[PDB]
């Protein structure tokens, strides 16, 4: 159960490209470093780090990276790869068949920086007070999985340094199994009969403390079986603290 | 004035008649084109399209075959295909962000199969229990169907009876075996047997079908199904081509 999801994100984050779509965690981290080039790049926070790829990649440019995920099982896998230098996972094949794969930390360029990362279990809607003073906070495919995203979005500016950045990516796949409809940031018809886009809703919440600097669509592919995959286009939004 | 399909039917309307996603050719067109190619040397009199959904592959097969029967388990899919055939247009709901929906219109005259749509008859039915009249086919195409049947062998072990001599059985499937759809004991492949050996679905298809068929070709065919404006399923089906006797 949990091992299936962990194996799936191991393949997503450390596996090979599919359909010409590049590694999502590398693309997001690389794009995040570009948008934050003018900043000190001392502390970064990767929320929804899952199996840790984006944190490792951010660490190549930042002095310290905190990786945070809600699932302890994902944190353990990231910590295992960090500490043991390798982790195994079961790649999904036809039906129930699985193909064992190894992730070797020493095979990736990020092996020059992995000690600059610390992985923690935590909830982005209510982060403990120690997670603060970041030059960059990135939340990868996270907002449409939070039970109340305003708890995170309305307060996250207090954890970012001045001239710091908040970078969000999301396919805007709002679902009642994750978020009650009244808390969707977008994808709904409001009480006045207007259709609300998630970006617009994010602008309403975030432009009190941020400026929207850029947007871009970043595709990603996650393997479900050897023949079935999810191909999704997430929208990255870049917000600079005002 | 236009017939409107529901959400489940609309997803297949978009899949079968909508715009190509990620540069991927329309799945129903690709399957029908390949089936026409593999049956080049057959009499092109009668074709059966099992799991025709909203009818695109049946219409496309009708450009080469004299008669095409389209059969689906869901009456709602049958009615959408028949409405497009009779009135020439249907409407469907495309999904966007969250609950937001786009609405589109399929016009029969906007497609090249407008020259052959009167050669198709759409029926509600079950591949595992077809009525006697559905016989004497030169081609039976079952698209992404076996891994949605509770006991796919019920259909496969008897399909040869509905196909003429030198006729063809063409299957496509991504082999997405799930206990929600198929009892594990009825999985044709994708499982470890009692001896510890992995069973491939193509091998299991050979065991069932080589009693009355010969395996002629296999081919990977990709398709994309839109789930939201940003989320899609990108899947590679395997088409297997089987000639009777």
């Amino acid at each position: 159960e949990t091992d299936e999801s962990v194996s799936q994100y191991c393949d997503f984050q450390y596996g090979e490209d599919c359909f010409g779509v590049l590694n999502f965690a590398l693309a997001c981290a690389t794009k995040a470093i570009g948008y934050t080039k003018e900043t000190p790049k001392n502390r970064a926070l990767d929320l929804g780090c899952a199996t840790g790829r984006a944190s490792f990649e951010l660490a190549r440019s930042y002095k310290h990276v905190d990786g945070v995920d809600y699932s302890q099982a994902f944190v353990d896998a990231a910590t295992e790869l960090q500490k043991n230098g390798c982790i195994g996972y079961s790649q999904n094949g036809e039906g129930e068949l699985k193909n064992y794969k190894v992730i070797d930390r020493e095979g990736y360029a990020f092996r020059d920086s992995f000690t600059k990362v610390e992985f923690f279990q935590g909830d982005a809607c209510n982060l403990t007070p120690q997670f603060k003073e970041y030059d960059l906070i990135m939340a990868t495919n996270l907002i449409d999985r939070l039970y109340e995203p305003r708890l995170f979005l309305e307060n996250i500016h207090k954890r970012i340094n001045e001239k710091g950045y908040l970078i969000l990516t999301s396919p805007y796949t709002w679902r009642e199994e994750y978020t009650a409809k009244k808390f969707w940031i977008g994808g709904y018809v409001d009480e006045n009969g207007k259709e609300v886009s998630t970006l617009e809703g994010l602008k309403e919440i975030l432009e009190i403390h941020f400026e929207l600097v850029a947007t871009e669509d970043i595709p990603f592919v996650i393997r479900e079986t050897s023949r079935k995959f999810q191909h999704t286009i997430s929208q990255m939004s870049v917000w600079k603290v005002i």
